[PDB]
C-alpha cells in the first residue's frame, strides 16, 4: 500500500521539528570560528554557504548529526580537468594581484588543497580550546574538520570555494530540468556560483564541483507548475520520496555496518537517483500525494535497475558514472540489490 510510509514519514517529521537546543550549541560555534578564520589573510573573505542555516542535516535519521559549509570567493580561478575524470579538477589563477589572499598556499602555479586545509585546521585546532567542543582528525579531504559538542552533537565542516564564473565544460549537456522545470530556470540556475572542495579519486592536489546549493533550490521550487504544494489542490509527494530513500539507504547502511559491502554508498547516490526519476516524470499529476506507495516504488525500481546495470550518471556531468566499477565493485552493488529487493517485498520492514 501506502499507508506505512505515511507513518515513516510522520515519525521522521516529529523527531525533525521536536524542540532541541542542538542548532543553538551549534551556532555558537560556527559564529566563533567564522569570526577567528575572518581576521586572518588567507580566510578573511569566508563565510557560511547558506546564511540563517546553521542546521542542515545530512542524515534523515540522526537529528544530532549536522553538516555546515565554509565558503571561501575565489575571484579569477583557471581549472584544468584533472586524469579526464570530468569533476576533479586543479585550481590556478588568472593572475593580477600576484600577492592574492591564496598566494602563500601555492605549490608551483597550482593551489595546494592540503597546505589551505592544515592552515584552516590549525586556525580551529587553536579556537576550540579558547571555548564543551573537541576535534577530530578524519582522512578523505573534505569533511576537512569534524567537532563534538557534548555527546550526542556532531558537526562536520567542509572548506568550499566559489567561483562566480561559467560551470566547466563538463556541465555542458547536464541538468537537464528543460522538460520539467523549464529551459529559462536552467539558464538561470547556471548563471549561479560553483563551488570546489577538496577531494580526490583514491593522492593530487584536486577539487571536486559541488552543487548543494541547486539542489537545495530545486527542492524548494520542484514543481512543473509555478504553485506546485502552495496548496491544497496541488500537493505532490516528490520530497517525501526523497526522504523515504534516503531513510532506506540510511537503514541498510545501519543494518549492515559490521560488513564493508555498503561503505561505498550514500546519499548522492539516492538524491541522483530520485532527480533522474524527476527528469523521467516532469508532471505534478505523476507524483500526487495519493500515489505516495506507487512513486515510492518507481524511484526504487529506478535506483534497483542502477544497481543492476552498474549506471548512474552525475545529474551535473552526464559522463561520471557513480556506479562504475573502479567508484564500486559489482559484489558491492549486488549485496545492495539483494537488500533492497528483500525489503520491497516484505513491506520495507526497515521503516518499522
Ligand atoms: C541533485 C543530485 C545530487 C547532487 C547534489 C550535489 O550537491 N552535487 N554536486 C555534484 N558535483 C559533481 C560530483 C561528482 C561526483 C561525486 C561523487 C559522489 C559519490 C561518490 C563518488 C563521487 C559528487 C559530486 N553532483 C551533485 N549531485
Ligand atoms: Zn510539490
Amino acid at each position: 500500500g501506502a499507508s506505512k510510509l505515511r507513518a515513516v514519514l510522520e515519525k521522521l517529521k516529529l523527531s525533525r521539528d521536536d524542540i532541541s537546543t542542538a542548532a543553538g550549541m551549534v551556532k555558537g560555534v560556527v559564529d566563533h570560528l567564522l569570526l577567528r578564520l575572518k581576521c586572518d589573510s588567507a580566510f578573511r573573505g569566508v563565510g557560511l554557504l547558506n546564511t540563517g542555516s546553521y542546521y542542515e542535516h545530512v542524515k534523515i535519521s540522526a537529528p544530532n548529526e549536522f553538516d555546515v559549509m565554509f565558503k571561501l570567493e575565489v575571484p579569477r580561478i583557471q581549472l584544468e580537468e584533472y586524469s579526464n575524470t570530468r569533476a576533479y579538477y586543479f585550481v590556478k589563477f588568472k593572475r593580477n594581484p600576484k600577492e592574492n589572499p591564496l598566494s602563500q598556499f601555492l605549490e608551483g602555479e597550482i593551489l595546494s588543497a592540503s597546505k589551505m586545509l592544515s592552515k584552516f585546521r590549525k586556525i580551529i585546532k587553536e579556537e576550540i580550546n579558547d571555548i564543551d567542543v573537541i576535534m577530530k582528525r578524519k582522512r578523505g579531504g573534505s569533511p576537512a574538520v569534524t567537532l563534538l559538542i557534548s555527546e550526542k552533537i556532531s558537526v562536520d565542516i567542509t572548506l568550499a570555494l566559489e567561483s562566480k564564473s561559467s560551470w566547466p565544460a563538463s556541465t555542458q549537456e547536464g541538468l537537464r530540468i528543460q522538460n520539467w522545470l523549464s529551459a529559462k530556470v536552467r539558464k538561470q540556475l547556471r548563471l549561479k556560483p560553483f563551488y570546489l572542495v577538496p577531494k580526490h579519486a583514491k593522492q593530487e592536489e584536486t577539487w571536486r564541483l559541488s552543487f548543494s546549493h541547486i539542489e537545495k533550490e530545486i527542492l524548494n521550487n520542484h514543481g512543473k507548475s509555478k504553485t506546485c504544494c502552495e496548496n491544497k489542490e496541488e500537493k505532490c509527494c516528490r520530497k517525501d520520496c526523497l526522504k523515504l530513500m534516503k531513510y532506506l539507504l540510511e537503514q541498510l547502511k545501519e543494518r549492515f555496518k559490521d560488513k564493508k559491502h555498503l561503505d561505498k554508498f550514500s546519499s548522492y547516490h539516492v538524491k541522483t537517483a530520485f532527480f533522474h526519476v524527476c527528469t523521467q516524470n516532469p508532471q505534478d499529476s505523476q507524483w500526487d500525494r495519493k500515489d505516495l506507495g506507487l512513486c515510492f516504488d518507481n524511484c526504487v525500481t529506478y535506483f534497483l535497475q542502477c544497481l543492476r546495470t552498474e549506471k548512474l550518471e552525475n545529474y551535473f556531468i552526464p559522463e561520471f558514472n557513480l556506479f562504475s566499477s573502479n567508484l564500486i565493485d559489482k559484489r558491492s552493488k549486488e549485496f545492495l540489490t539483494k537488500q533492497i529487493e528483500y525489503e520491497r517485498n516484505n513491506e520495507f520492514p526497515v521503516f518499522d
